[PDB]
């Protein structure tokens, strides 16, 4: 019988006690001890003098925010920023998110991130966004991302009348990613053209996963909590806010049909005023579906969206994804199923350098209260730091 288990799961990047993870968690826990009212204990005073001088060290030797050169902002969330940076040792561009620590507790979504980190540290993809490094100081996460020059498809169907040529290719391109999400055991819940990037050959890659969820054996999940951004989101997981529901990856491809209507109809099939404007409609989607007479489509691109918008029970893809491939709606002459991802791009992006951010749009002070007795603010975030 062994410590040979043990050392095993240290050693094990995937594992939640590696050693980067025991210095987080070390690191975390004199960050939330070391406080004038807290160290009145003599445990906790005695502990910090011997952890906080090395604890400082450590910290010092570690990768920070200061390493990287910040370029511009390209893009701000509800959590903070992604800026485009360049590593000033290594003199490559990145693309760095940022979550604000303080935001994440006090919204109380503060566990969103670890499946995003999985996927993108591990996927080793060609549809999902690489993450290289991830760190954190006191403030905020970091997560540096491979930078994908090309902007979002959200700027690119505002930039562009897409002809149906374009949609079979970004919605081939959307169904083989979602389907190497899927084999991986987990549904996106989110999927949108914000969440698309273009990378530099004008190819697609998956850049959001704070939605994801692993299935069950039986490829299933039990979320009682509706989730994913209103306009795309399946009758059957905003549903599930009422309590035990019950789906499987067949959500995903309700919002492909969502987003191949809005490519080549130009508006969201359930588009409303307010919010519950649009939940009503998704709700009746048997009645609140249609195309508008003018708006010229496709006899196989509208039967593909109607495959995809009808009930879970009857959607295409129930079956798997390779009822999706034969639907004749794919079928052209520039790229098969296996060769799409090397074929010509129908937008390849012009860039002038290796800093351009030219389809991203321009854009334009918050701390902790010290505690009393122990709240444990940095417990969370304990696991988040990986080395590539």
């Amino acid at each position: 019988s062994r410590q040979r288990k043990l050392e095993a799961l240290i050693r094990d990047p995937r594992s939640p006690i590696n050693v980067e993870s025991l210095l987080d968690g070390l690191n975390s826990l004199v960050l939330d001890l070391d406080f004038p009212a807290l160290r009145k204990n003599k445990n906790i005073d005695n502990f910090l003098n011997r952890y906080e001088k090395i604890v400082k060290k450590i910290r010092g030797l570690q990768m920070k925010a200061e390493d990287y050169d910040v370029v511009k902002v390209i893009g701000r969330g509800a959590f903070g920023e992604v800026q485009l940076v360049r590593h000033k040792a290594s003199q490559k561009v990145y693309a760095m998110k940022l979550l604000s620590k303080f935001e994440m507790i006090k919204r109380s979504d503060s566990a969103f991130f670890w499946e995003e980190r999985d996927i993108m540290a591990f996927a080793n993809s060609p549809w999902v966004v690489q993450l290289f490094y991830a760190f954190q100081d006191d403030r905020y996460l970091y997560m540096v991302m491979e930078y994908m020059p090309g902007g979002d498809l959200v700027n690119l169907m505002s930039n562009y009348d897409v002809p149906e040529k374009w949609a079979k290719f970004y919605t081939a391109e959307v169904v083989l990613a979602l389907d190497a999400i899927h084999s991986m055991g987990l549904i996106h819940r989110d999927v949108k053209p914000d969440n698309m990037l273009l990378d530099k050959h004008g190819h697609l890659k998956l850049a959001d996963f704070g939605t994801c969820m692993k299935m069950d054996e039986t490829g299933m999940v039990h979320c009682d909590t509706a989730v994913g951004t209103p306009d795309y989101i399946s009758p059957e997981v905003l549903k599930s806010q009422g309590g035990d529901g019950f789906y499987g990856r067949e959500c995903d491809w309700w919002s492909v049909g969502v987003f191949l209507y809005e490519m080549l109809v130009g508006d969201t099939p359930f588009y409303a005023d307010s919010l519950v404007g649009t939940y009503s409609k998704i709700m009746d989607h048997k009645n609140s579906l249609c195309f508008p007479e003018d708006a010229e489509i496709s006899k196989h691109a509208k039967n593909l969206i109607c495959a995809f918008l009808t009930d879970r029970e009857v959607r295409l893809g129930r079956n798997g994804v390779e009822e999706i491939r034969q639907h004749p709606f794919f079928k052209n002459d520039q790229w098969h199923w296996d060769n799409i991802r090397e074929t010509a791009a129908p937008v390849v992006p012009e860039l002038s350098s290796d800093i351009d951010s030219s389809n991203f749009d321009d854009i334009e002070v918050e701390t902790f209260p010290i505690p009393k007795a122990f709240v444990g603010n940095q417990l969370p975030f304990i696991g988040f730091t990986y080395y590539r």
